[PDB]
Parts: structure tokens; C-alpha cells; sequence
């Protein structure tokens, strides 16, 4: 098959190790990329924005990969008025290229970043190449020049490809909120203790020295930010999500696998999905209004197949972008295709990370899931 | 300055009494309300109830915690609902309670129809209860059954769902519990596993067992079949248990009842339903967002667009005033033995009115005003 390192992207709220001590995003209580490199996978964890745009990510996980000084383009920059250099960072992966190529792995908004990764390493920006034109003064990154095939694979798990109409109800700002209450309990950390890190640098909201971290964090919240269009609330919602599926591409020479879940049960009288009892309770009632949402108007249009989740992503959303080529999985992986493994029942959107409070049907443990996965992306031929 | 009457605080579903959370308390937060009274000239008690318990369990148990004794839930009570006839066994902290050492009864949430209960068990007592006396004399009846006492001289609930929530109507109250105590925790800066959190179910048989992990024990409680029962606080909570409450709860007419609804939900122009506003805990925003788009046909009672607004988890309908009961929005004059509603109070959600870890308290600067005014207001009641 193929020697090439597995790359794991974290999806919304996605936090690096150092800023709970015992509490991996990837596992949990468990080192995932700590068993898949002690069982034969040469395994990479990056870390990107929790909360920014997929954009603003996939530009950071370009460099926190390949090494250098975040550069979100000069033409970006101006138009959604943000700071154009983010963090510098060494490369976890200096020799990445043509032929030292890498495995993407996203859950939720990772898998979209990764998409977007791939779409600015094939085809670059032509915006920002416009720009360049009419401003050399201003450079340009290698990444926006466009022609690399750097990427061999990307498999996404649980990734929100057509949107989440919970995201279209605009109540992400809450979400979050709610979401750094729970990790921070299930990380069994003090809130006053808290480094979690927005990074938000380029909108300039940097925690301030001998900053509280609740005053910090409600500045985050406070910003306008999250009315944009240069935020992970809007690239969540359905509108957003099918923008963005218009112009990140799906390579005819790239490996695409996506796994999806379910955690929803039809209610045999209203018709409608109701989660099932092992579902995490920060997506109970999620769940159950997404399960009970359907949209005529405005679009795009929301009907009655959207109702199964698996708590915040619905199913039909996270096979495939729609009207891209796209095959379910009947034994033989086809390159350039979605290929979309079967709904896997009982997972909900955490199971696969394993956060704390872990169901993994059909599996003794999340390691010998991911045992399946690495082979599996393993078994790609060059 | 009308009278000298202590204030006894009634928390609603879920509070905790101090001795569980050091630093936090249901009455203020990070602030301490009950200090802040007492220390401004208005003597105040924090009484401690079952968090989840049925608004009869809760006021049986309160009558005890503040006149002193032990519970007891009535052997007919006992009998038909399944659970141990008597409970824990207080000092009091009032004991002289009575008809001329009177108290103000403040509760909020279900603190507020649990302080409605106590009055009807104080006045009226049981019929119940005395006529299963009547058949079995060998088992007695406690004096909180007989009734004849008059030792409320008033009753304010705040943010009180008197008539019910919608959002109990879904029976989700166990997940809501369960996401509340994670927040609990969280806000008081505490590990799950290192609670000590109370759930005051001994009349179940669901105390916490010798060495048992916190997890293990809430587990016990969450997954128990009296959350389907007919004597759980789930049950008052829906607006059918509520307004069936409300047929016998008696609003006495020399009683002073005082009610506080607020709003933190906004009309939407296009649908016309209404969403939470962004100042809501984040705890309530689905909640919110579920009740202020539901309607309910059938079965009864009917649940029209009234019910759309609301401050989280109570709907502003049900906040103001029992159905059916004697009512009027306060004019500068407070009727005695009629609910005095206060106007809505726009932007508090249900946990602002107690200064739970990030609120907000609109038209004041802290929770310290507004208590500060519900407190003279109580002070100003004359004898
Ligand atoms: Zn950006
Ligand atoms: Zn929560
Ligand atoms: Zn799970
Ligand atoms: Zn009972
Ligand atoms: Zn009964
Ligand atoms: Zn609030």
C-alpha cells in the first residue's frame, strides 16, 4: 500500500494538548495517536483555529504541517477585515510533498478543513493571485500559487459536508459556551484555571496578561465575529456549507472516505427523530430539534430526510457534498469518489473521539476502530 | 416598615442547601443574598428542600426544616404514592414559628408553588390525611395535617411556573437535571466525582450507599421509575400537574402574594415565534428556542401563543399568576389575598433572578438591588 503519516484535524472546539493535561481531544482519556504510532502508523494530531473559518484553518494547518508564518492572503485579509498573518510554526512534516505525501483525517469541521486544505494545495487561491497582479508589493504565499499533490487521502468522520441545521438556527455563540462548560467538566478542570485558547489572534482578540479567563472568553463570545461570514457558525449552516461545496473541489487523483453516524430513532406516531439513550446530554435537546426541522424557505430546502443525527450533524449531510462524485462503499475504495461507508448506528457526534462518557458499538474499544481506519487508509495504492 | 416578619428562602427544581457547595450558594452565586438581607435589616433564613422531590414531599419537608421535627408525608400520602412515611428529622430554624411570629415565604421557581402548598397544608391541612386518621387512629397524624395555622403573613414567587412549563411537557427533565448538574459543578469550580451533591430521596430508597461513587449514585437516581411517577417534581412541572395543583392550592384572602415573571425572548418578525435573547444562560437556549415555537391541541390544557415567551424554562403566562386565581397587576398598591403581578421584567432569564454564574440583572447594578427592593417591599407589609 502506502507509508504515508496520518494527519488528524480536529473539528469545532478542537483544543492542542497543553491545554487540559489529561484530556486529549483524540481519545479522551486515551492517546489515540499514541496507539496508532506504537501499532505500526506514523500518526500526526494538528491544531487549528477551534472556531474560525474553515479558510482561516485550512491556512494554518498548511503551515503548522509544512512550517513557516501563517499567511490568510492579503486579498482575504482586506475583505473580511482581519489582521493577514496568523502564528509561525516549525512543521511537524518539513519534507511534505509530491512525493512525501500525508493521510487528512477530520471529524466534524476537520473534515471540511481538510477539503478546503486540498482545494488551496491543488488549485491555490485566484483571488489572491488577482490580488498579487494588481499589488506585487503585497507577495504571495506558495500555498496560493496552486499545483501541489501533496495530499493522498481524506477521510472524514462525522463532517458536517452539507451543513447542520442546527448551525442554521444561529445558536452557535450558546453552543460554545455550553461546549466549554462540558469540556472543562469532563477534563475535571477549575473554569478559573482555564488556558483554552480561542485563537483568535487575527481578529486581535488575544487573551490579555493577568486577563481572568471568564472575561477573556466573554470578549470572544461579545465579538462581532460571529455574525460574519469568515467564522466556523457560518460555514456550519446549510447555505454556507453548500456555498463552500460550489469551490472546494473533489480531486479526480485524491482518496475520499467519509463515515457517518447515527444516534437518532424515528418516533413511530410524529414521524419524527428523538436521540437515543446514550446520546452526550450537550446534544439531547439539539438532537431532538433537529430531528423535529424541516425548511421550505429560505434555501436550501430542508425535507424530511434531514431529520436523522447523529446530535448535531444530520446524516444526509455528513455522506458526501452533494453534487460531488460519490459511490457507497461495496468493497472496492474508487479514487476521486466519496466513498461513503454505511451509517453506523448507536454513534453519536463525540463517539468518535471518544470523548469522556465513550459508546463504541460494535467495538471492544475507539482503538480498535481507529486500528481499522489506519489500516485502512494504509491500504491506498500509490 | 410595616413589620419585623423573618424571610425564609425556598430554592426550586435542583437547588442545593449550603454545606454542599462551599463558595456557591443557590441564593446569589458568588454572591450571598441571604448575608447581604441580613446584614441590611431584613432577617432572613435559607431553608433546604428536596431538589427534585414532589411540591408535597418539598413542603412537608419545609414546614419541618423550619418549625423543626421530624417529616412526615402522611400516611394516606405514604400509602398511594409508595414511598417511606417519614423523612429527616431537623432542629428548626424558627421555632417559635406561629400565628403572631409570622414569616415571609420567598421562593423561586418551584420554591414558589412549594410555598403555596406549605400555606394550603398550614390552613387547610389535609382531608386526606384526617380522614385516614379517622379510620386508623394507631397511626397518628401529624399537627402540619390538622390545619387551623396562620403563620404566613406572605408568599412572593419569582419566575414561578405556577401554571406549568411546556417544557416539561416534553418529559426531558432527566437530561435537563443531568446537563443542570454538570453546570453546577462547573459553576462552583467543583469535579464530578468529588460531589457531594444531595438529591434528598431517602423516602425512595435512594440514599447514597457507604463508598459509593458519586456517578454510581446519580446514575441510581437518574435511571429510578419515580421520575415517571405521579409525586416528582417532573410531574408538578407540567402545565396540566400545575393547574391541577392549582384547584386546591388555595390563594387565601389574608395572605400578601407577590409575583415576579421575567422575559428573555424575542418575537421573531418572520415566523412570529419567539427566540431567546443573547443574554440567556446558555443552559436555556434550546429550551428556549423549543417553548417559544410550541402549541399543543390537545390533550389539554391548551397551549396557544401566549405561551410562546418566556425566561428559559417558565412561560411568562405561567409566571404571573395561578389560573383561576385571584389576580392583579400591581398599581402602586399591594391587595392583600390577591396575586400582585409586577410587571414583566425584560432581559432576566430564569437563573438572573438568583445570580447564577454568568448573570445579568437588568435596571440594577447587582442582584443586591433588586433583593434589596423585594425585600423592603416584604418589610412594608403592615400587621
Ligand atoms: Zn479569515
Ligand atoms: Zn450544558
Ligand atoms: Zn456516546
Ligand atoms: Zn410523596
Ligand atoms: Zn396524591
Ligand atoms: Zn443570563
Amino acid at each position: 500500500g502506502n507509508d504515508y503519516p496520518i494527519v488528524l484535524v480536529h473539528g469545532l472546539g478542537g483544543w492542542g494538548k497543553g491545554e487540559f493535561l489529561g484530556y486529549r481531544y483524540w481519545g479522551g482519556l486515551k492517546d489515540i495517536e499514541f496507539y496508532l504510532n506504537q501499532t505500526g502508523h506514523r500518526t500526526y494530531v494538528a491544531t487549528v483555529g477551534p472556531v474560525s473559518s474553515n479558510w482561516d484553518r485550512a491556512v494554518e494547518l498548511y503551515y503548522y504541517i509544512k512550517g513557516g508564518t501563517v499567511d490568510y492572503g492579503a486579498a482575504h485579509a482586506k475583505e473580511h477585515g482581519h489582521a493577514r498573518f496568523g502564528r509561525t510554526y516549525p512543521g511537524i512534516y518539513g519534507q511534505w510533498d509530491e512525493t512525501n505525501k500525508i493521510h487528512l483525517i477530520g471529524h466534524s469541521m476537520g473534515g471540511q478543513t481538510s477539503r478546503m486544505l486540498v482545494e488551496l494545495l491543488k488549485s491555490g487561491s485566484q483571488k489572491e493571485q488577482e490580488y498579487y497582479s494588481q499589488h506585487p508589493e503585497e507577495g504571495i504565499s506558495p500555498l496560493f500559487t496552486g499545483g501541489k499533490n501533496w495530499v493522498h487521502s481524506v477521510t472524514s468522520l462525522a463532517t458536517p459536508h452539507n451543513g447542520s441545521t442546527f448551525a442554521d438556527q444561529e445558536q452557535i455563540v450558546s453552543f460554545i459556551k455550553d461546549f466549554i462548560i462540558h469540556l472543562a467538566s469532563a477534563a475535571g478542570q477549575k473554569q478559573e484555571s482555564l488556558i483554552y485558547d480561542f485563537k483568535l489572534d487575527q481578529w486581535g482578540l488575544k487573551r490579555q496578561p493577568g486577563e481572568s479567563f471568564h472575561a477573556y472568553m466573554n470578549r470572544v463570545m461579545t465579538s462581532p465575529i460571529w455574525q460574519s461570514n469568515d467564522i466556523s457558525a457560518y460555514d456550519l449552516t446549510t447555505f454556507g456549507a453548500q456555498e463552500l461545496n460550489q469551490w472546494m473541489k473533489t480531486y479526480p487523483d485524491v482518496y475520499y472516505l467519509s463515515y457517518t453516524g447515527n444516534a437518532s430513532y424515528r418516533g413511530v406516531v410524529t414521524g419524527n427523530y428523538y436521540p437515543i439513550g446514550t446520546m452526550h446530554p450537550l446534544f439531547t435537546l439539539i438532537s431532538m430539534q433537529m430531528g423535529s426541522y424541516t425548511r421550505q424557505s429560505p434555501a436550501p430546502v430542508i425535507d424530511r430526510s434531514w431529520l436523522p443525527n447523529d446530535g448535531i450533524v444530520n446524516v444526509v449531510s455528513a455522506k458526501y457534498p452533494f453534487g460531488h462524485p460519490n459511490s457507497p462503499y461495496d468493497g472496492a475504495i474508487k479514487q476521486g469518489v466519496w466513498n461513503s461507508f454505511p451509517v453506523m448506528e448507536g454513534w453519536d457526534h463525540m463517539d468518535f473521539i471518544n470523548f469522556i462518557g465513550s459508546n463504541t458499538p460494535g467495538y471492544f474499544s475507539i482503538y480498535g476502530y481507529y486500528n481499522d481506519v489506519a489500516n485502512r487508509v494504509h491500504s491506498l495504492p500509490k
